[PDB]
RNA sequence: GCCUGCCUUAAGUAAGUGGUGUUGACGUUUGGGUCCUGCGCAAUGGGAAUUCAUGAACCAUGUCAGGUCCGGAAGGAAGCAGCAUUAAG
């Protein structure tokens, strides 16, 4: 949904020049790449990653006109898209599933990254998308309000939150937590671990002790996307002093650059598994490097009863499959239209639910005063009613043309 | 010119056949209608005033899905299928 908006803005005007011109020249690719290189540098992408990326794209883009003279510029875009995709990890990296339940997932990171919130988001995702039965664990004893924060999120999910207070070691908390999860048949155990503002020795000593007693199948670093290269460095230090298997990037809804997301793989070899997209518990999505690459480049992929079904499936029934979300991402690339219904759509739905069942079955049976009364009940005098009838006639004509 | 025809014109006179009344307004006239035609009517039939179940988008029906507005809040609010829902079938 969210992220990278600033890099896109920059790239997409240089992309404009090449896409329109089918012809590929030595000077054209050089020029596009100079702009691409400046945009990646200003987005705080790792410096070595930039210089390697500009090299591999430019090499492929001048054998590509030799590759193909058909749709040549649209070929240059496909190379950039393919390299952006590899740069953010090849393909979706799915959650591990232990051979024997429970799967123990360790959440680590620095204070303020979003550990505690993301723990709750991941539990939520495991139950809704995968039909799992998770358990949250309170292993950060070093701040007050930390436990109560997790417990509060747990009460909104109806999921247990294991805690022994703040006078007991996190090694013991993790141990008992995992054994209760075995006895009571919980699929997943999510450990919310400690952390101050900066790494120290007595953070890593504790985290290695917890890994030891817990033998986790996944160790996720939760890291703030808006910190750019500082996030890449936090990743490097965690991956070296214990083992990371994954990364959760938080606060993409405030990250217009994307430096961290374009750099984590190449510097640490750790894959990005999820993105946080907001404060609520349901703002977590799997990281899909194709679709972000496509995003960055502006590249995509009974009349009354039918109206009621369209209103149900369009207003609150959003959620397509078979790459429907991928081709419809960003309003299907905007579609050259800057107007959304919103309250206009709400008024259209209110005008739609202004007629009887017979009027819904036969829309042409309404007399002039017959839907003058309906317009008085709806709020638009004749304008909304006649626009709705014109739209229904246009939809009928389109259905007759399609059939 | 009835010598034959005035038989159709002022009674009949009589053999043949089923009956029948006139002094009696009699009675052995047994069995049928005894107003057929207009006035005020009552067996009897045809459609009834009124009885029990169901029924108006606006358009008469109390809040009688909701959305807009007045309002940080609430109520008025297609009272749309359901409710009393009538006379209208
Ligand atoms: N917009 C957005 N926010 C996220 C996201 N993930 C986490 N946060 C926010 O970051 C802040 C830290 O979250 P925690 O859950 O406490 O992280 P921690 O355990 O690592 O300390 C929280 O709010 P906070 O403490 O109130 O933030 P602030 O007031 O310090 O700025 C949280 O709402 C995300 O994906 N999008």
């Amino acid at each position: 949904h969210m992220g990278f908006e600033g890099l896109a803005d920059r790239l997409q005007q240089t992309i404009s020049k090449i896409r329109g011109k089918g012809k590929v020249s030595e000077q054209d690719v050089k020029e596009m790449m100079r702009e691409v290189r400046l945009a990646l540098l200003e987005a705080d992408v790792n410096f070595k990653v930039v210089k390697d990326f500009v090299k591999k794209v430019s090499e492929r883009a001048v054998g590509q006109d030799v590759m193909k003279s058909l749709t040549p510029g649209q070929q240059v875009i496909k190379v950039v898209q393919e390299e952006l995709t590899e740069l953010m990890g090849g393909e979706e990296s799915k959650i591990a599933v232990a051979k024997r339940p429970p799967t123990v997932i360790m959440m680590v990171g620095l204070q303020g990254a979003g550990k505690t919130t993301t723990s709750g988001k991941l539990a939520n995702l495991l139950r809704k998308k995968h039909n799992r039965k998770p358990m949250l664990v309170a292993a950060d004893i070093y701040r007050p309000a930390a436990i109560k924060q997790l417990e509060t999120l747990g009460k909104q999910l109806d999921m247990p939150v294991f805690s022994l207070g703040d006078q007991v070691s996190p090694v013991e908390i993790a141990k008992q937590a995992i054994e209760k999860a075995k006895e009571e048949h919980y699929d997943y155990v999510i450990l919310d671990t400690a952390g101050r503002l900066h790494i120290d020795h007595e953070l890593m000593d504790e985290l290695t002790n917890v890994k030891e007693i817990a033998n986790p199948e996944e160790i996720f670093l939760v890291v703030d996307s808006m910190t750019g290269q500082d996030a890449v460095n936090v990743a490097k230090s965690f991956n070296e002093q214990l083992g990371l298997t994954g990364v959760v990037l938080t606060k993409l809804d405030g990250d217009t650059r994307g430096g961290a997301a374009l750099s984590i793989r190449a510097v640490t070899n750790t894959p990005i598994k999820f993105a946080g997209l907001g404060e609520k518990l349901d703002a977590l999505e799997p990281f899909h490097p194709e679709r972000m690459a496509s995003r960055i480049l502006g590249m995509g992929d009974t009349l009354d009863d039918f109206l009621e079904q369209l209103g149900q499936v369009r207003n609150m029934g959003p959620l397509d499959e078979l790459l429907q979300m991928m081709p419809g991402a960003g309003k299907m690339k905007g579609l050259k239209n800057i107007q959304v219904d919103e309250k206009q759509l709400n008024h259209v739905e209110a005008i739609i639910k202004s007629m009887t069942v017979l009027e819904k079955e036969q829309p042409d049976i309404i007399n002039a005063s017959r839907r003058k009364r309906i317009a008085k009940g709806s709020g638009t005098s004749v304008q909304e009613v006649n626009r709705l009838l014109k739209q229904f006639d246009e939809m009928k004509k389109m259905m007759k043309q399609m059939t």
